[PDB]
Order: C-alpha cells, then sequence, then structure tokens
C-alpha cells in the first residue's frame, strides 16, 4: 500500500498525462516475459481512450517503497513521455495501484532483446542486417544525446526489437534494470572516475557493435571483471570478429579511443555506419 493522496499536488498534476487507471490495464502475472533485479516483465493488455485492446509489456517495480522512490518514479515517467523517436522505446504510461506495487506499461516488443535475437540459431540475419541494427541504435542514441540524455548502460541485451524488426534503445528511466556485469561495456574513464557522458555511451556503443558482429558473443570472456581497467590501460581491445568488415572494425576502435573528446559523436557514427551499410547487399529483416 502507498498513499497516492498525500504526495505533492503540483507534481501529481504534472504526472496525470502519464497515469493509467488500474481498471484500464490487465497484467498477466502467470506469463513472465523477462526477469530483472528490480522486477519482472509480464504480458499485459492495455485499453486506450477509445476502448481498443493493445498488447503491451508490463514491468513491476517491487522495492519502490518510500515517498522518495515513488516521487522519483513519477519524474522518470515524465522524462520518458517527452521522448518520441522510432529507435527509442516509448512509455505508454504508469499504473499506481491501490494495494499493490507500481507498474510500468511499455510497448510489447515481439522479438525481445537484440542479443537473444541475434544469438538464436533459428534467426539468420545477414551481415547487412546486423550493420542495420547497429545503425538503428546509433540513430536512437543521436536522438537521446541531442536531448542531453546519458544512457550509462548501452548493450545489446538492453535494446529491444519490434514486429517490423525496428530496434528500440530501451533500459532507461522506469525500464532501467539488470536483465536476464556492465563493467565490460564501460568507458575507460568511467571505470576510474564513475563519471558518465555521451562520449562514454559512444564507448558502450562500440562494444554493442562488436556484439552485433559476433551474434552476441560475451565480451572479454577470459578477462576477469576486476582487472578489465588494467587490460584496457595496456591498450588491449576486443579483437575483430570473424565476419566484421575492416571499415566497421575501424569504427569500433575509434569508439574505444582512451581520450573521450577524440571519440566520434553519434551524429558522426550515423553518417559513417550508413555509408558502410550502403556497400553491402541483401537483407532478411
Ligand atoms: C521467446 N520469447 C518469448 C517472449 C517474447 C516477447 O518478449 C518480450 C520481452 N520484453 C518485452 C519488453 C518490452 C518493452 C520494455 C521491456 C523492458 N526491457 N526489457 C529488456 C529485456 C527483456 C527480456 C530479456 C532481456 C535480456 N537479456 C532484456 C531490456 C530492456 C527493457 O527496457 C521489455 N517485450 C516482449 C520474445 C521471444
Amino acid at each position: 500500500h502507498i498513499d497516492l493522496s498525500a504526495l505533492n499536488p503540483e507534481l501529481v498534476q504534472a504526472v496525470q498525462h502519464v497515469v493509467i487507471g488500474p481498471s484500464s490495464l490487465i497484467v498477466h502475472f502467470n506469463e513472465v516475459i523477462g526477469r530483472g533485479h528490480f522486477g519482472c516483465v509480464y504480458h499485459g493488455t492495455l485499453l486506450d481512450n477509445d476502448g481498443k485492446k493493445i498488447h503491451c509489456a508490463v514491468k513491476s517495480l517491487n522495492r519502490i517503497t518510500d515517498i522518495g522512490e515513488v516521487s522519483q518514479f513519477l519524474t522518470e515517467g515524465i522524462i520518458m513521455k517527452d521522448f518520441s523517436h522510432p529507435n527509442v522505446l516509448s512509455l505508454l504510461g504508469i499504473c499506481l495501484r491501490s494495494e499493490g506495487s507500481p507498474l510500468v506499461v511499455l510497448p510489447y516488443m515481439k522479438h525481445g532483446d537484440l542479443r537473444n535475437f541475434i544469438r538464436n540459431e533459428t534467426h539468420n540475419p545477414t551481415v547487412k542486417d546486423l550493420i542495420g541494427f547497429g545503425l538503428q541504435v546509433a540513430k536512437g542514441m543521436k536522438y537521446l544525446a541531442s536531448k542531453k540524455f546519458v544512457h550509462r548502460d548501452l548493450a545489446a541485451r538492453n535494446c529491444m526489437l519490434d514486429e517490423k524488426f525496428t530496434v528500440k534503445v530501451a533500459d532507461f528511466g522506469l525500464a532501467r534494470d539488470m536483465y536476464d556485469l556492465p563493467v565490460k561495456w564501460m568507458a575507460l574513464e568511467s571505470l576510474q572516475t564513475q563519471k558518465f557522458t555521451t562520449k562514454s555511451d559512444v564507448w558502450s556503443f562500440g562494444v554493442l557493435l562488436w556484439e552485433l558482429m559476433t551474434r552476441g558473443a560475451p565480451p572479454y570472456p577470459d578477462v576477469n571483471t576486476f582487472d578489465i581497467t588494467v587490460y584496457l590501460l595496456q591498450g588491449r581491445r576486443l579483437l575483430q570478429p570473424e565476419y566484421c568488415p575492416d571499415p566497421l572494425y575501424e569504427v569500433m576502435l575509434k569508439c574505444w579511443h582512451p581520450k573521450a573528446e577524440m571519440r566520434p559523436s553519434f551524429s558522426e557514427l550515423v553518417s559513417r555506419i550508413s555509408a558502410i551499410f550502403s556497400t553491402f547487399i541483401g537483407e532478411h529483416y
């Protein structure tokens, strides 16, 4: 139980456009589609204002206990609503129950996370398809970066893939969670200082590209998490994947430049990757 009434009228009124009524949402607690640390993702059914059934994903957030966490939850709801972009996940809304825990209502992503999609043997993406997925991620990050938003957790498992094989940058705001660590996707300066910028997201994006070109191989499998900073300070980097073209491996290496100023912007990455994308032939997705 959490008291909706005695929160903060000015804040609560600012949230109203994000709020969903509990009557207007069905959550299928029997059908789990994802596991995080802060909560699981379920199949839900939303009813929009004209009364049409929309198939959605619903994340619970157990641990959102005190008024601080509940207030911060609403603010993240506000932030997410103001983002609109084809390669960025959108928030449908939030549902504060009378008795139960708060619920994050999200669009259903038919083909799940990008890492599990590429890892699955049933799926057969071409080299062009994989470059295309990376290009889509870059466009989302270009949008977020233009809104002065730092992700801090960009990785292939944290991007989702919809019915039309459109990649959505996900795992931010209310959808932030450890899904089923991030040290191996962190920029060298972030490992030492714990300070995150758009240029640290560029590093992480580089590793995400390596994930795509390996079809979801775990990075640095033989390097222990504690000595990763030392590995990178010796200049050691992820090797070129078997079916990764040279010009795209050059892109990855530029993302892993130790000085952050010298890394490309996401704007630059969209240009460079779309140029590389325009030399390949043949797409399954
Ligand atoms: C075989 N399998 C049957 C079920 C099918 C449908 O599954 C779906 C799973 N998840 C969603 C969903 C949509 C929007 C937002 C979120 C929350 N969120 N989750 C993840 C996430 C989910 C599951 C596993 C992993 C990992 N590792 C990561 C990452 C970022 C993020 O923001 C989830 N939609 C559908 C897929 C095929």
